[PDB]
């Protein structure tokens, strides 16, 4: 792990968000920077029958860590996006289960 | 919360599905209409090496409520889509965990 | 269930991956081939401020089965993708909860 997914933001803004990001995340999560992936997810928000700006919605798929690491990642992500948008920044952490996760055919 | 995602349907049909929808959902879930987001998710279904019509697949990400609210949302979604398609309508509810969910850097 | 989603690969490669696949999966999981859906998910990987090749990332949404079925599906998927790419092949299994899953408005 970890796998970060962003929806609700422009693709190029997601690319820019990732500059230096795996270094910082690796330090906070105490794991190598190379264990991080980042995606822009292609979606469209709607509300009451119209196109909506939605929000910036970020999923973090990882082997869970304590709340201190989680809280710091949330703060970091929120601070970074708030520089570019006044949209709400929403972050959900999704704990992976080791025996349900495979990398190249074996557990991680 | 709640975050509704739709795949397998035309983007404009997802937009139309959302007309009035957050009012009705807010009433069933007992929360404000403004707490709902809706997305079309860009995906392509395949089956046995060919393009497939797939089904209409709906994810609801929320703080879980009882089965009565869940059952009513499922019925509502199914009835609405069945007006437009004879495709199977599949709905999955995904319970969020409060300490793993952040809005603007704090828990909800 | 089961619902297989692939990201990080070309759309046509996902289509080809699915040739014969539901037969084989049905045999391993002991359920009908028709219970399987397959999607290409439209996403873009980034790393350190640049476009990245990412990896091939596969999600399997299903009613959980034992590790033997899981391990065999993982091996099968990995072997098939390794024929086409030297990218890392990552597979996550996501257990569905029966009372949170609806097909045409009723539980499965």
């Amino acid at each position: 792990m970890p796998h970060i997914r962003v929806r609700g933001a422009e693709k190029e803004k997601v690319r820019d968000f990732t500059a230096g990001l795996a270094d910082e995340l690796g330090i906070i999560a105490e794991c190598p920077a190379d264990w991080f992936t980042f995606e822009y997810v292609e979606t469209t928000f709607f509300f009451d029958g119209k196109e909506d700006d939605g929000l910036v919605f970020i999923e973090v798929l990882w082997f869970d860590r304590d709340s201190e690491a989680r809280d710091k990642i949330a703060a970091l992500f929120t601070e970074r996006w708030k520089k570019i948008t006044d949209k709400i920044v929403t972050i959900v952490f999704n704990p992976l289960i080791e025996n349900m996760y495979y990398e190249d055919g074996v557990h991680f």
